């Protein structure tokens, strides 16, 4: 099943950030915009931190050396397939050993019980075990089908709902990688949608703890 982290000793304030997609220059202002302090805060990343953007080697860099956390989004999981094999096909010509490394050792999952959170890339199945979910449902279901009971979708042509609306807790889930919704906020405090489009040229946005608060910045502008 998908890979779950647990981090029981982060009591500290916590900054979970939404798709970032190789923009750098974005990440940057919206950690001025929370006020970052490295070696007190922790960061963590809902995944797909490549691709899309200008700077996906960067992007991963400093993540790295600010030792912050992140789950492996589908576009990370992605590129390491086709890198593997010994437009991803470009990215995966030219990545680096650390980044690679880096991207090879993401949870799919991570628990952060304190402020009773859990964070996955795009969502978790309302009716299986945390531990015992699957790796392409949690990194790219949208909707949820009745037909247990329900089936995860990537896909949205064929019927359901939003995955998010039928979620109850009780932790607050915290996800990303649905661009085509946007920031959704109507699950809070059940939920937290934080893919804001910022490669798009939307925003960039990321939920503080405690409180749970959004805090967000312009996006890349192309
Ligand atoms: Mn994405
Ligand atoms: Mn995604």
């Amino acid at each position: 099943y998908a890979n779950v982290v647990t981090l029981p000793n982060v009591t500290g304030r916590v900054i979970i950030v939404g798709d970032i997609h190789g923009c750098r220059a974005q990440l940057e202002d919206l950690l001025r915009a929370v006020s970052f302090k490295q070696g007190s805060d922790t960061l963590v990343a809902v995944g797909d931190l490549v691709n899309k953007g200008p700077d996906s080697f960067g992007v991963v860099r400093l993540l790295k050396r600010l030792g912050a956390y992140s789950v492996l989004g589908n576009h990370d999981a992605k590129l390491l397939k086709l890198v593997k094999k010994l437009s991803l096909a470009p990215l995966a010509q030219s990545i680096p050993t650390d980044v690679e490394t880096y991207l090879s050792q993401l949870p799919h999952i991570i628990r952060i019980p304190a402020h009773n959170v859990m964070v996955a890339h795009a969502g978790l199945h309302p009716q299986r075990p945390v531990d015992r979910q699957y790796e392409d449902e949690v990194t790219t279901m949208r909707n949820l089908i009745e037909k247990v009971t329900l089936t995860a979708t990537e896909e949205t042509n064929d019927g359901g709902k939003p995955w998010a609306s039928m979620w109850r807790g009780p932790e607050t889930v915290v996800f990303g990688h649905d661009a085509r919704r946007g920031l959704q906020e109507q699950y809070k405090p059940l939920a937290i949608g934080l893919d804001s489009r910022c490669v798009y040229g939307g925003r960039l946005s990321a939920a503080v703890f405690p409180g749970g608060c959004i805090i967000s910045v312009p996006g890349w502008n192309g």
